[PDB]
């Protein structure tokens, strides 16, 4: 009961990203959600998940942009669609046809059917449920935006949760189905289920081949212009 | 003289901006141009020029992505090319083929020589210089970027100048050129010369319908792809 979760409430600002959402419900960020500048960002990260400064504030700038203060956003301000909120999320629907902040099951039916016979998602599970979410969006979101940055963006968030759901060697790039399906459903860290904060930092370095062979596995192909331009402000 | 002009020194960081540059040499923002937050900005362009934290902040943040930093730059990261930093610059060459940093004679010369007869600057020939400069960097510069954005920032800056440095009422979309002309050559307030820091705000109201304006007047076209990427970090 040093950061305890606590199921939020009406007056908690939550946003479309499970890591900040639930970093709040611990209270490693302001559990009501809002006045969160990038150092909090920063600082709740390393605690709660051992994720270094690095990916933290090049991703955490991006995200300011979504609010009209000066250095602070609500969590909430960060599904500004485009900035980085984009279409075939692991667990929210596409703006154009659906709510693009909030849990929703269906959509997070293909993670939870995802690397059938195992016991953890993995590098390749990732990959195939990007393009499978990724060919829903193009079926059914005739505004569906799909550019390198936007793809760049998704195998980003898998490399996340693998690494930071994972159990025990966050280098292996795969995570207990068990974990990271109470981390996406309740936003919360699953201490009982016998997760724990990785021992080792992860960083810009331990990403990137983790999100470049996550890519390369999904059979990617850019939609439209692929042009990789963001909203940059509300 | 609680906030005098002083030279910036070999070692104070000094960017692409005539704005911040003019703040910092005044001491409204620090003089060495280093640890820079998007709140120090919205107090020195209040103090300084009675701008507003509206266009501020929007702009602040987006110059924040140019550091590593979590919440601060020195003004000349404000230099990287693709964030804010672009082609057809006022008074800086274009990265491709020239110095994008510091305030060239050369370049300026076709503000210097613009609405020639009068003793101001104003919004049309503000206009003509843009179609000017647009133009110089299409014929010489083989990887010029000009889009909706790049255009959108450059009748912005134009406005800021028109506005900034007025003989006081920043609404009339004039400023006398002895002002204009110090504020880039020197980045200095001219105040010997008769300026005084305008007595009404100036906030993204008062400047959308001279940018637009501007925007009109200027006979402008896209370049290429017409894509609005920006770059998001160093
Ligand atoms: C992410 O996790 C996934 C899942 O764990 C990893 O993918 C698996 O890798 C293991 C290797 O570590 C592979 O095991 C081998 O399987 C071989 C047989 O493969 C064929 O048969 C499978 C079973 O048949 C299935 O049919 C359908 C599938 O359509 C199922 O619904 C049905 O229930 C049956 O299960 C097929 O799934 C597969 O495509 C092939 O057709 C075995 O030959 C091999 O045995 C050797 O190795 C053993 C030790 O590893 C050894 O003990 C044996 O003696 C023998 O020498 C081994 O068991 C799985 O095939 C593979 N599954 C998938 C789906 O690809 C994936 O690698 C991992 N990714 C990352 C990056 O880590
Ligand atoms: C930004 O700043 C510029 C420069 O100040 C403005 O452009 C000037 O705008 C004024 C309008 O105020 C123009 O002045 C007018 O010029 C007309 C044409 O003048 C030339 O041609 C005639 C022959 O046809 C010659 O007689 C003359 O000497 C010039 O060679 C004149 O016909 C107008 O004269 C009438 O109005 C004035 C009062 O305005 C009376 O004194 C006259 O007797 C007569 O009735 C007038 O002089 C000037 O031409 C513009 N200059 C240029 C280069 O375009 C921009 O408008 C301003 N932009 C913004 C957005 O404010
Ligand atoms: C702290 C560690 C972080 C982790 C573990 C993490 C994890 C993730 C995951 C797995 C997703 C995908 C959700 C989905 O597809 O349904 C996601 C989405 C998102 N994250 Fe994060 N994140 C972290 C930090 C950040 C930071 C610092 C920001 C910005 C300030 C951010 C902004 C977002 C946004 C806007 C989305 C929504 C994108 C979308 O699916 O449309 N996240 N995050
Ligand atoms: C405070 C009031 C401001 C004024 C009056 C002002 C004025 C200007 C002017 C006139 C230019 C054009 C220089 C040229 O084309 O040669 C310019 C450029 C620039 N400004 Fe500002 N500015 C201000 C604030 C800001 C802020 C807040 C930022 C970002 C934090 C910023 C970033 C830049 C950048 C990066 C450039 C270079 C663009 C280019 O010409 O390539 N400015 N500014
Ligand atoms: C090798 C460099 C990669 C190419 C350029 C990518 C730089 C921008 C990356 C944006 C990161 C934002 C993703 C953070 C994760 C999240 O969205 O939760
Ligand atoms: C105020 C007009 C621009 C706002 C329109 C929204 C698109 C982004 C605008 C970027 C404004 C950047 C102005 C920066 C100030 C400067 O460059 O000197
Ligand atoms: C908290 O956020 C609100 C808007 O959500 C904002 O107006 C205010 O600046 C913040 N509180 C502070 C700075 O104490
Ligand atoms: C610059 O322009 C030429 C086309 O004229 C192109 O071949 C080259 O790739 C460009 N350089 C960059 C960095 O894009
Ligand atoms: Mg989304
Ligand atoms: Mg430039």
């Amino acid at each position: 009961s040093a950061h305890p979760w606590k199921a939020p409430g009406p007056n908690d600002s939550r946003g479309p990203c499970p890591g900040l959402n639930t970093l709040a419900n611990h209270g490693f960020l302001p559990r009501n959600g809002r006045n969160i500048s990038v150092p909090m960002i920063v600082k709740a990260g390393f605690e709660g998940y051992n994720v270094q400064s690095d990916i933290l504030i090049l991703a955490g700038k991006i995200g300011m942009l979504t609010s009209r203060e000066a250095d602070t956003i609500s969590l909430e301000d960060l599904k500004l669609h485009g900035t980085i909120e984009h279409d075939a999320s692991l667990s929210r629907e596409d703006v154009a046809i659906g709510d693009n902040l909030h849990f929703n099951e269906a959509i997070f039916t293909t993670l939870a059917n995802s690397n059938p016979g195992a016991d953890v998602y993995n590098i390749s599970s990732a990959a195939q449920v990007q393009h499978d979410r990724l060919a829903d969006s193009l079926a059914r979101n005739p505004n569906v935006t799909n550019t390198d940055l936007t793809a760049t963006i998704r195998s980003s968030e898998s490399a996340f949760f693998l690494t930071v759901m994972s159990a025990g060697d966050p280098l292996r790039g795969e995570a207990p189905k068990k974990f990271v399906n109470v981390f996406f459903r309740e936003e919360r860290m699953p201490i009982k289920e016998g997760w724990k904060r990785s021992t080792t930092p992860i960083t810009i370095p331990l990403l990137g081949p983790i999100i470049e062979r996550i890519t390369e596995l999904s059979d990617w192909k850019p939609t439209g212009d692929n042009c990789g331009a963001i909203v940059l402000s509300p």
